[PDB]
């Protein structure tokens, strides 16, 4: 079936250190579901990691996981990383995005108030890089405020002017 | 007292997510002692964090901690980050070094075999970025092999040609 006469949305790269596959994996599949609603989620690897037996060394391909992550992260039109408890993938994904990434939204939850790493917090430039606070009960809101200041017509358009 | 008629060594930036101040803090002060022997350690903030009451929010300056870390990390002639258990500062320090850093040595311990993050491992380019394995009983060796392939005359020089 030919695609609708509409343009393609944007892409979102949600980072969320895996190292195994736990509740963060479940929260990731949900968070990934919202980002997947806004546009295309490139970090499909994440969240889609619950399937098959988990355990890092578990079949998967750490190199293939990162390889696609670095390439897609580079193909990401929009990037947001979840943060709360210590995380190497989140720190690397946020640091790499700081330099190779452009639009970077970071999230830290106060419910645990684990004080976001001083590095991610200090990186706070408020110039594409921002550390917003949130909780599973309002994560969608954090993205809603940021995206509301963003997705204006990309969200939907009844008219489709010639390219 | 005027400095000896010798040139200045190199500088080393040892990264080691703090978030509090624990054994990693003690292992950091020691590791920092070896790097401090090779040249100048810019991450003086780390390790030197045991003093005064710890607790992140504890007096210190998360922004000042990162601020100096980012600037010094940029002034680092050599950079090595410790890795083993999940860490946001290590992930960010390694990611930022991947892009802004140049010489980057990463360390992961097999004793716990926590499988280094797929991102740090996948970043394994072996072109300044390398993930070496080690244990508190041989950490100095990891640095000794890397530095042995490095600090040749900078270690010491009886002659001091004009410059």
């Amino acid at each position: 079936m030919a695609a609708s006469g509409e343009q393609a949305p944007c892409s979102v790269y949600f980072c969320g250190s895996i190292r195994g596959g736990r509740e963060d994996q479940a929260l990731y599949a949900r968070i990934v579901s919202r980002l997947r609603r806004y546009g295309k989620v490139l970090t499909e690897h994440v969240a889609d990691a619950e399937l098959e037996p988990l355990g890092e060394e578990a079949a998967g391909g750490d190199q293939f996981i990162h390889e696609q992550d670095l390439n897609w992260l580079q193909q990401a039109d929009v990037v947001v990383a979840e943060v709360t408890q210590p995380s190497l993938g989140v720190g690397y994904e946020l640091g790499r995005a700081v330099a190779l990434g452009k639009p970077i939204l970071c999230l830290f939850r106060p419910q645990s108030g684990r004080v976001l790493s001083a590095m991610i917090r200090g990186a706070a430039d408020g110039s594409r890089f921002q550390v917003w606070d949130y909780a599973e009960g309002e994560v969608e809101t954090m993205l809603d405020r940021y995206f509301e200041a963003y997705l204006p017509q990309k969200t939907a358009s009844s008219s489709h002017p010639s390219a």
